[PDB]
């Protein structure tokens, strides 16, 4: 082991965990880009 992964549990959660936010924040932001694409297509198309 528990202690062996003790540091990892904290470092992993802090770093690894932060991954969810990075992926989500990044993937959650991409939605904005896509919105524009379709928006332009519909407006430019139409």
């Amino acid at each position: 082991g528990v202690i062996d992964t003790s540091a990892v549990e904290s470092a992993i959660t802090d770093g690894q965990g932060d991954m969810k936010a990075i992926g989500g924040y990044i993937v959650g932001a991409l939605v904005i880009l896509a919105v524009a694409g379709l928006i332009y297509s519909m407006l430019r198309k139409a």
